[PDB]
This record gives C-alpha cells, sequence and structure tokens, in this order.
DNA sequence: GCCGGTTAACCGGC
DNA sequence: GCCGGTTAACCGGC
C-alpha cells in the first residue's frame, strides 16, 4: 500500500476534523502523495490526453495494456468513444475506486467508507461479490497478480466530528471469511475495523481461494432460496 | 381507490421529489382521509392513551395484515409519546375510510434519463403480505396503488398493483429482490377475486425463486467452477 | 451476538 | 428492444 506508510498521520490529522470526510482524505493524499494521488475519472482523463491521436473505444481500451486493469477502470464503450478534451469524464459513483494511487504501474484501489458510530452497527456494502469474482477470474486468465491492491480506509464520526479511523486491505483478509449478502446486490459486507488481515498465501492463491468461496456460497444460496422463498409458500399454491 | 375519482384533478395548469405537491393536493380535497403513515400512527395511539404495552398498541390495529404492513416495531412503538417520517414506511401516503385502506406510493421519474425500471416493492415482502392476507381472509382490507410523476412535470400516471397480472411482475432478485417497473408500464387487466390475486402472486414468486436458484448456478457457479 | 432484508434510483452490453 | 447488476449505507427480531 502506498498510503499505509503514512496512515498514522492520516489518522491523527482526521481525528477531530469537523458524511463525506472522503474529500478531506483525498485533499490530504493530494498534499503528501501528490504524484500518486488520482481520482479514478481524473486518471482516465489524463491517460486519454497523453494520446490525443488515439480515438475510438476499442483503441482507447488498448491504452490500459492490461485486461484486468481495463475491467476495473474503463468506462462504457459509448462513453469512452464520446470522450473528448471537450467532453471529459466526471465523478460517477459506479467507479470502482474512490481514490486511485499509482506508481511504477502498480495500483492501489482505495475506497473510503464512513460510519456514524451513533447508529447501530450495520455492515455496509463494500463491493459486489460477483464483480470481485469476475475480477479474480481476470487476474488468472491473464496472470496479473502484481498489479493492484484493493484497500479501504474508514472514518468514524458522530454528531459531524471524526472520532476514529481504520485501514485494511482486502487481499490480506481470509477469502473464506468474506460475508456475501446475496439480497444486498450480492455485496460483501464488513466494517474495515473488523476485517481479518492474516492471509499467508500468494495473491494468486487468494484469487483461487476466493472463487472457491464465491462458488460455494452461490451453491448454498441457490438451495437456501428454495428453503426461504419456496417451501414456506407451498401451502397457498392449490 | 379514493384517489382514482379525483385522479383527473391531480393536473391542470401548473403555473427532486414533486411528492409534496401530491400530498398537499390530496389533503385539500380529501382532508378527512389523507394522512402520512407516521402521522396516522400518531393518531391510532393518540386516540388510546390507556394503552402502553407494545403488545397492546399492536393488537389495536385489529388486523394482523395491517399490523404487518404498518407497525413500527416494538422498540419504536414502545418509545412513543413522536414518530418521525421514516422512508422505511410501506407507503408515502395513506387513505382510510370505513375500515378500508389505500396504500399509495408516490414515484417521481427523471424523464430525461434513460428508462431504467426502479425498485417498487420487495417481492419477498409482497409474498409475506399475500400470505397474511390469505391466512386471514382479509381480501377486502387494503389496496396498494401508485402515482408516478415525470419531470425534466411533463406527465403523470396511476396504477393499482392488485389490478395487474402477477406473472408479469419482474422480480429483480439482485436488486434486493425488488419488483421493478415504471408505473406507466404496469399491466392493468387482471380479472379475478383479490384472494385470486394473492394466490396467483405466490405461484409467480415461488416459480421465480426457483428460476433464480437455477440462474445462480449457471451465472455465478458454472463459469467459475474451472478455477 | 448473530444475522440479512431495504432505500431510490441508476446504465451498458449486445 | 431486452435484461439485470450497482450505490452508500442503514436496523430490528430473538
Amino acid at each position: 500500500s502506498f498510503i499505509k506508510p503514512i496512515y498514522q498521520d492520516i489518522n491523527s490529522i482526521l481525528i477531530g476534523q469537523k458524511e463525506p470526510f472522503e474529500k478531506l482524505v483525498y485533499k490530504f493524499l493530494k498534499e503528501n502523495l501528490s504524484d500518486l494521488t488520482f481520482k479514478q475519472y481524473e486518471y482516465l482523463n489524463d491517460l486519454f490526453m497523453k494520446n490525443p491521436a488515439i480515438i475510438g473505444h476499442e483503441a482507447r481500451y488498448k491504452l490500459f495494456n492490461s485486461p484486468t486493469l481495463l475491467f476495473l477502470l474503463s468506462r462504457g464503450k459509448a462513453a469512452t468513444e464520446n470522450w473528448s478534451i471537450e467532453n471529459l469524464f466526471e465523478e460517477k459513483q459506479n467507479d470502482t475506486a474512490d481514490i486511485l494511487l499509482v506508481k511504477d504501474q502498480f495500483y492501489e484501489l482505495l475506497d473510503v467508507k464512513t460510519r456514524n458510530i451513533s447508529k447501530s452497527a450495520f455492515a455496509p456494502n463494500i463491493i459486489s461479490a460477483y464483480k470481485l469474482a469476475q475480477t479474480c477470474a481476470k487476474m488468472i486468465d491473464n496472470k496479473e497478480f502484481d498489479l493492484f491492491d484493493i484497500n479501504y480506509l474508514e472514518v468514524d464520526w458522530e454528531l459531524l466530528v471524526c472520532v476514529s479511523t481504520s485501514f485494511a486491505e482486502l487481499f490480506k483478509s481470509e477469502p473464506s471469511e468474506l460475508y456475501i449478502n446475496w439480497a444486498a446486490a450480492m455485496q460483501i459486507q464488513f466494517h474495515v475495523r473488523d476485517l481479518d488481515q492474516g492471509f499467508n498465501g500468494t495473491r494468486e492463491e487468494w484469487a483461487k481461494s476466493y472463487l472457491k468461496h464465491f462458488v460455494t456460497q452461490a451453491e448454498q444460496r441457490a438451495i437456501s432460496m428454495i428453503d426461504k422463498f419456496v417451501k414456506p409458500f407451498k401451502k397457498y399454491i392449490l
């Protein structure tokens, strides 16, 4: 992680600051890691400007030089082709990372989550378990196991004042422990502070291991659906 | 529908929720009928000070289906004395007359945007609902209708859920198992008893649940199996 | 503690 | 046209 070596300072500077503290975190990185800090859409824009001679989606989809990167970063075909110095990319919540850290072609997909301590703890949607599945399949089909890391920074607040923060990395957690809430848009849910960080194997093992977990949960869920949405309603079908 | 008769009036000459307007108009012409859910709850209790146990304030609903669709839950009802408007309510607007309830949902649509069916109601919840209905013979207790408002107010629409063909309700399982549709596209030619509707809905739900179970093996299992 | 259903909408592939 | 996955979080039952 590019930001871990300076996570302590972020924690310090944030604790006390008076829902989107995301902006304050971004502002920070921009001042301490100016050469590495990009918003995802900024990155795409900058990448397209360096090559004004390359137009059309299929062509601009080549500029990534990585099928996993293309998958995690690229916008829709129409949007890519309609991109121009005149018609640039803007925010877009559906963008994978909230903050992109790049260096030596290594990418840290950082997301910033915020929780309202006052409220009763409720694990938020962290990411699509399917999207993660596909992502893991790309890493293997293409053998890209040393390209990006998916990390999270959490900022706890109350009535708004930041009271504390947390920092964890997805690829350092036990893939078999990730909770997949199928009803909630098949999204993994957890609190950064509660994320397990003891994975010992390689990034490829993780990828494989996650798939086993995803596939296994999808099997179980298919069955539990008959359990919860079929059996208890047989009564009335006569 | 207590609103249907005046649905012609909910639009004349005018001069991002336009839901306020929808509520104020109903309050004006159907004052002694129109109320918000949180506001209505305040009444049921404010008309009964003697009751305080959360298991008592519950039986006041004098209906197991209504209780299911309208109650706020133990802790919430127990700590009553306010009841804020919680988007978690079943309906945005409620209208009762002679022991009958019209549960109205007000949807607004950004017309300029690309047509994307929005979440209407949880298919699962609607299943439990039909269950309570049938096992309670309460097929003449309430209606679940919808009023949609387009804008860029370009136009509006109004439909009744218990008036559409069940088999046509698209249950988008990934999107929190919610039925999706724009009011203006909802089917409106169902012919049968209300009890017929509920039963028909359950068949559709169960069948779709099985179809989803199957879909999961082919889209989330089959293609990742190899690894 | 443990557990998982619900908001209001919103694209992009083919 | 036709189809369905994604946001950022949020809460009550036993």
